[PDB]
């Protein structure tokens, strides 16, 4: 049983709350699409762990490989490398866009972007960063303090220079021009703004190409690409954050190759590790050049550690290999339609949005007045947790509740449809 | 060889530089006190890998228990509980002094100081923090705010509210008294200052019982108690940072359990994980109930893993169950004799200090007036290495280089010997 | 002759430069709406100095009771009251609205608006302070971090929590809603934004009711309200700057008096002091009290000073008594609508707005397109000083060059419509 | 009578509360060293007003001038040059030190620091300011950033990058070397300490000569050109403050004089002035001339009025012709001996301070421990009053309370003994 008196005892007198609330159950394993508790049940992951198991869980390749390096060449000096490595870097080099050339091999999301904003701030000799006001970068101070959709307040300032523009959100929007959502001019209008309060140090813009804690807020038909040109205006670096969207999330190996956008730094982490604590910073000769012609620091203890690195090379290779980022579009889609058939269904879920296995479900008390369901979603998640399915809600002010919903890469039709299922079941329940 | 063409071409290529500069060969093994180059040759690895692998490296039971989890119960939704973290969470509240109670187990030592800082703020509802001049405690936002021994220019202002005093140092003092170093007047004459320069927003100190980065600075008798009675006049919580030097190191499980002075906030990592990436920060009951009132968050993608979790607490165990604290002061004093007789020997060696196994030697160009020899140092490390033995020299202005000494509290009475023997040819050959 | 080759021989040696350009004339003598240069030359002074001078120059009364304080009591202790600054506090408790009932005697606009944000900061115990996107508050420090029209750059951070929001402006707007300039909703869309980057501590929304470095862009119906009702949402105090408009400018005593908004801390100087450099701040009792209780500090060499107190409070007399309030709104009616017949007559005039004797008049290459006429507004201020009509153009970008036309509130007819007169010349040269 | 209960009512109803406690009389009318209450008690000013009128009050040639200017010309746009401006400009420029060339004429003593300190960032390109533990610069944002021996609490951050080191006293020396204060020691090791605290943007340092409001606490022989050394070593600027030591107050024209350094930037005001809110900063010709390259802006509403420069000219005038800078000695020295007889005949009297008429006396409880005698000051200042001689006290902690005494450089050799008198009676009345 998930009961155990002790378990609990200790759960309680022990451990720090950092925020959520503890899920009452014991895992005791984990394997594919799966976990399962004390009493053997198995619960369907539709969040692959914490948003990064895209391999799903135990996958044998990676256990294969952990196995092998743990025992082989585990973790060394900074100053020295070795071959998983240097062979990484170059994959990472390899297969994402042109122009990003050179690799920093890391540890956390956070981190990796603490480790981008350094190296911006450092190359323009500038200091303010710009984010969206729904996003989320990390715990850290400068991923936190660049991180509006939560974590500001009752811990002092952030850090000098932070600003924040709204992230064009199609399904509420709030910026119009000739009675249509003109998300450009939106832009624009932002950026002006900026313009005037910045001290004339503009460093970079951060961005997630989908914002996920946000509300899986996916930025639209070329906005990316007028961003970048805000930024290159500037004199700004632009820093995607891909901690979520990269390694095939959402059925482009990068989702910054579907804007056809390149950024100057790019970001990576969670489903690089898909487990793992693995991040890294990719950018190019050039900015690498600079940076280090600039005395560019970041010395870490792990930066450059062969196991996981060994590790994240392995995930390319399966992911490569078993075209994973093919299964994704095509579960994503088995998957789409599903919720929308179930959209069809029941008149709460007021969208279906996202891109990929990286989806949103938005719930609503009413699609004329997008009234946000208050607790509705909650109970749904509740019931989808009895149901054996575990799922995630993200809850913002102005939104109704949005389920995050992104199963393993390596996720079955039939898991999916398990899913489904499971899913409109609670959806019947908790109404 | 370590001059594979492709391997250094793909390295000049495709790697950010960090700091430092990279070590001239290719590490393809390690095992135990040794990392093995292309050729095959066996180095010695004196500072455990990045001051981390104190069970060596590839430990039979660590390798075994990363298998297991590998296989068995891997990454894991941040809401969801497991074993190997309850059980983590539970030896540290275990082993660390009365007082500290709950855990939060994280992935690396800047995160974990992130985190304690984070919550010190929180819990004061005050911003300002006070570090050591010569402090290192990480690359990310607070953390850096907090690290003065380096990091600190070309990257824009620091965090509101950073403040340093001078470390308590020995060997060079500043602060007389009838005719005497008088540290702990140094430490009132500081904060007098630091008094009038607050903004009276004092949230917390934040300290290495031994400044390792800064030099091996060791605060002297009484100093820490002291530095706690300073916070506790001023209602500011005492944050110890024991990346290093926790988890049997300095010859006691946590150094501050030496000077008997338990802090508000411990933090831990490198050594924890001795290799892994697993970080925590431990605190009392009552703190952390007053968090959690206030909506303590710090909730990232690793935190409460199973995996690391589960290697930390082998970690822990072994150590216990091999005695590797009291190897630690039987090697660690064998090591301190040997060094002491070099010094009989050399006079470039103007000092021998530390605890445990972490010891610094500082390399001086005139005992009488302790200057720094110019150069003397690098060249004795670089000697070392062609001797087979890895070290590492840290240089601050105001004072000689400084080798860091700490070999895996696992090293041999022969390991010792052979790396006391490689260092003096080194020295009698760099002369 | 202004060419004095000694006088500007000492000015080029021994003047710093603080921002434009100096006018090529010697001002030897100023009497009521008039100055006069070396040459005698009489020039119609349109800004009233530098928007100051409401009862002209050299005003009898005010010589007079200069004279008479300089003779009998100028300056003192600041723990010594006297009657002219009991009276003068007393005074302004009185014109102002109810609930502004204490005041604070200091010396310049920048400083009344710096005490005024301490007090509010104090109060709050809070430090974000939100101003207007192209306001003006003066050039110290707090005054400075809120001022958006200029002054930003080349001189580091500004202070910690500056945030600007766009002023509404109805000749160029840029927030539509459903076909129409919804300023409100633009207002309300500015907020959500800024409540999303605070860290929870707004203290204070600064604001001009017409802002006037910033191109008069005067609040719209409603605004003010609605803008006190966001502050009263946050907690937030609104401090409004008057510094300019108030003291019957623009046709009531204070601008906040017309829209019937009344704010928790009202700031004073320009016209109060009517040319001398005399500033104040109101507040309500109740808030006074509470700054007080928190240790309330803004202690300064000329606070409470007998001599400026004196001067300003025979500026409120005259004021009063020759209903110079009233002579603003017939002056200032006479003024715009001869204003409106010249942008009758040229094309190049694309508005006409303020209120009472504070004027501004925009100059377009096209109404059409509300396209600035680039160099044709400066021209047209060079042509007016030939014609002997001291102006004032202010340039931002968006913007048409604006015209500042504010003359003495003590400005006759005549002397209006001389002015009128020398600026339709003016333009019809300077095309 | 004082007791006016009108007055009082109205006093307690209508002022805000700055500081320090309203003394309980009304002042009606003060001439050369006294001002008069309301039964006409003559007061003798030991303080000059707040520390201003080194002229007495109502100085006939000030009274003459004003009258003069008043009447003729008065106050301009900012644009507006006259010759009381250029005048003033170049008699400053002349009586300061080589290399002080051109001015700026300002209002206030911090307005002027807030200037000297926009320009010192500007031509550096950096932000960080450093200033003494016991200084005083004013209020308002900058120059209350660097102000620390009162007003950072309860009001938020404080500007990005203030520093502060303490102040060389040689009463209370807490530094030593060799058995002996070492103040330049001291200085260096603070220096050392701020380099490590900066993030590299060092852009000036600010001080007083002697620190006034921080306890007359003259800084030594060769402290200042030491000083001036670390600045030019490091790029910075330095400026110094002689709000109240400029013009003759210490017996030289300016205090930097004395020591024969000349600061990048001079600032004043109080004496300039005399009572007239007149203030200014004067810098070299280089400095000016970048600042004007790099766009220095600083552009307020009484800079360059004709009025108060008439004022601050003639000022300079009777200085000059009446050698009140030698008064200040004769006097100066006439009052250093009465001290220092008193101090004779009373132990609470610790210690007899300052330079010219600008000096200190420390009141202890023990001149072995220097043990601050706590109320007793208070009391003596007390009793001053009653016995007609108005004074003023100042208290940081660690120090005994400190007189500062500052009577008129036009004050007679009577009126210092009766001020003697009345003294040792205070004294005596107070034990
Ligand atoms: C005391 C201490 N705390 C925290 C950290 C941050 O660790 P991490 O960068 O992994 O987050 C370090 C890093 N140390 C260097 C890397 P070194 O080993 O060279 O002293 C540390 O020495
Ligand atoms: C886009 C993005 N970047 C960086 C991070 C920081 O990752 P880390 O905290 O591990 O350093 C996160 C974390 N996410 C949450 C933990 P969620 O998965 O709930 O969206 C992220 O979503
Ligand atoms: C050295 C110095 N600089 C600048 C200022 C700021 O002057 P202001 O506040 O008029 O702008 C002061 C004020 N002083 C007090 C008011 P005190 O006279 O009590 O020492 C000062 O002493
Ligand atoms: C609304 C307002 N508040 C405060 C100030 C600061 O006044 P000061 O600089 O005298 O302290 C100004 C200055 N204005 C310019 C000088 P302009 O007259 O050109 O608009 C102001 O316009
Ligand atoms: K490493
Ligand atoms: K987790
Ligand atoms: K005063
Ligand atoms: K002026
Ligand atoms: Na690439
Ligand atoms: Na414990
Ligand atoms: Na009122
Ligand atoms: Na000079």
């Amino acid at each position: 049983l998930n009961d155990d008196a002790t378990f609990w005892r200790n759960a309680r007198h022990h451990l720090v709350r950092y925020g959520g609330t503890f899920e009452p159950m014991i895992i005791e394993r984990a394997k594919g699409s799966f976990v399962y508790d004390a009493d053997g049940r198995a619960i369907l992951d539709f969040t692959s762990g914490q948003m990064s198991a895209v391999l799903g869980h135990c996958h044998p390749e990676i256990v294969s490989v952990i196995g092998e390096y743990a025992g082989k060449l585990d973790h060394l000096f900074s100053e020295m490398l070795s071959r998983p490595v240097v062979d990484l870097a170059t994959r990472l080099a390899n297969i994402t866009p042109p122009g990003l050339d050179r690799a920093l091999l890391l540890s956390t999301g956070a981190e990796s972007n603490e480790a981008a904003i350094r190296m911006a701030k450092l190359v323009t000799g500038k200091y303010e960063i710009v984010g969206f006001a729904q996003s989320w970068h990390g715990m850290t101070g400068a991923a936190a303090s660049a991180t509006y959709s939560a974590g500001r307040k009752g811990v002092g300032p952030a850090a000098v220079g932070s600003f924040a523009i709204p992230a064009p959100f199609t399904y509420r929007p709030r910026f119009e021009r000739n009675g249509a959502y003109d998300y450009l001019a939106e832009l624009d209008y932002a950026f002006d703004l900026i313009d005037r309060q910045s001290s004339g140090n503009l460093a970079a813009f951060i961005a997630e190409p989908i914002l996920s804690s946000g509300g899986i807020i996916e930025l639209p038909d070329g906005y990316m690409a007028a961003l970048k040109r805000k930024c290159e205006a500037r004199g700004m670096l632009l820093i995607l954050d891909e901690a979520q969207t990269g390694v095939g999330r959402t059925g482009t190996m990068f989702a910054c190759q579907r804007d056809g956008v390149t950024p100057d730094i790019l970001t990576l982490s969670k489903t690089l590790g898909a487990g793992l604590p693995l991040a890294a910073i990719v950018t190019s000769a050039a900015i690498e050049e600079r940076a280090h012609e600039l005395g560019y620091l970041f010395y870490t203890t792990h930066v450059s550690d062969p196991l996981p690195a060994a590790v994240g090379l392995r995930v390319l290779d399966v992911v490569q290999r078993d075209g994973l980022v093919a299964r994704a579009n095509v579960m994503g889609d088995r998957l789409r339609r599903g919720l929308l058939d179930l959209m069809e269904r029941f008149d709460c879920i007021g969208d279906v949005r996202g891109r990929g296995l990286l989806l949103g479900v938005e719930i609503v008390k009413d699609r004329r007045t997008k009234e946000p369901a208050d607790g509705l979603g909650a109970k749904i998640t509740r019931e989808c947790m009895n149901l054996g399915l575990s799922m995630n809600i993200v809850q913002l002010p102005g939104m109704g509740g949005v389920f995050r919903i992104a199963p393993p890469l390596t996720v079955s039709e039939d898991e999916i449809d398990l899913g489904l299922s499971l899913l409109g079941q609670a959806i019947e329940r908790a109404l």
